[PDB]
């Protein structure tokens, strides 16, 4: 049961005078794409907070990137979910290597000791075995939750804006890009596998999320979908991404979220279609962090 919302002052929305005139803002089946001046934060604040929501966050730190922890766990504090219930889930091989990060009150962190896989693409695509079914404490801790990678920082306001039962985020490189030119896995052989006249958006790999029951089924899917490759002798090109991507394919998302929430400043800048950079890759050595 919903209860009613409170007596609230606020601009009134102007049918004839539409946010963002510059962006597509809904998908074609209807699903909301998320840029700042599409949502009042204030109503879905006080939508989430009558419900009593819990937000998980997991977050992958083996071997070397656990130095990535305290940097993204300190601005996870001060920009994500701020004033709802948050579980940080870390997975990891050193749980004595965690940094001891001061939480807000109506948050929390487990530490999660798993295995260390050699390949760091192993270690990448194993995140959907790990989240599937190997964690049952998810249904029963949090309504929603929310997987991203560690090597990142939050710049500004991540909240419920992004909440609904299964959502993906444009990838930054592909916002502005043709289907063809989307790096989908291209070999039939693969169940990953997209033709180029197939594909809504390239999602990214680093930030998805939804209610548990839909990340549940989308990580076990994932996660079969790979089993099924390794037996056919076959990795898909962007390993963990490529599934997701043929998964969001085949399940459409119910939120897209904008390249607002998953940047690379250094990379690509700042372009005018961002008003805001909200979550961030931190620069990092690919070959000696790996
Ligand atoms: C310089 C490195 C070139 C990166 C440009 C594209 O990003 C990569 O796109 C791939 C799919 O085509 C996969 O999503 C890779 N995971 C992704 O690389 C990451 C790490 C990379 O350092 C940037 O942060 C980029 C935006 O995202
Ligand atoms: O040695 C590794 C390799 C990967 N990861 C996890 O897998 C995610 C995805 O890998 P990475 O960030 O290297 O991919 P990239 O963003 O460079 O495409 C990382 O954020 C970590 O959460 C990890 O913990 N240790
Ligand atoms: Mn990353």
């Amino acid at each position: 049961f919903m209860v009613s919302l409170p007596r609230m002052v606020y601009p009134q929305p102007k049918v004839l005078t539409p946010c963002r005139k510059d962006v597509l803002v809904v998908t074609p089946w209807l699903a909301p794409i998320v840029w700042e001046g599409t949502f009042n934060i204030d109503i879905l604040n006080e939508q989430f907070r009558l419900q009593n929501t819990t937000i998980g966050l997991t977050v992958f730190a083996i071997k070397k990137y656990v130095a990535f922890l305290k940097l993204f766990l300190e601005t996870a504090e001060k920009h994500f979910m701020v004033g709802h219930r948050v579980h940080y889930y870390v997975f990891t091989d050193q749980p004595a290597a965690v940094p001891r990060v001061t939480l807000g009150t109506g948050r929390q962190l487990s530490v999660l000791e798993v295995r260390a896989y050699k390949r760091w693409q192993d270690v990448s695509m194993r995140r959907m075995e790990m989240i599937s079914f190997c964690e049952r404490r998810f249904l029963s801790e949090v309504d929603y939750l929310v997987c991203v990678d560690v090597d990142m920082e939050f710049r500004d306001h991540v909240g419920v804006e992004i909440l609904t039962p299964l959502f993906g985020t444009l990838h930054p490189s592909f916002y502005g890009s043709s289907r063809e030119a989307f790096t989908y896995e291209r070999r039939p052989q693969s169940q990953a596998y997209i033709p180029k006249d197939e594909g809504d958006f390239y999602y990214m790999g680093a930030f998805f999320g939804g209610s548990v029951q839909e990340v549940q089924r989308l990580t076990r899917a994932c996660h079969q979908a790979m089993m099924v490759d390794q037996a056919n002798g076959i990795e898909a090109v962007w390993h963990d991404e490529s599934h997701l991507n043929k998964y969001l394919l085949r399940h459409k998302p119910t939120k897209v979220l904008s390249p607002e929430y998953l940047w690379d400043q250094q990379l690509l800048g700042w372009p005018a279609v961002l008003r805001k950079l909200r979550f961030t890759a931190v620069p990092k050595n690919h070959q000696a962090v790996r």
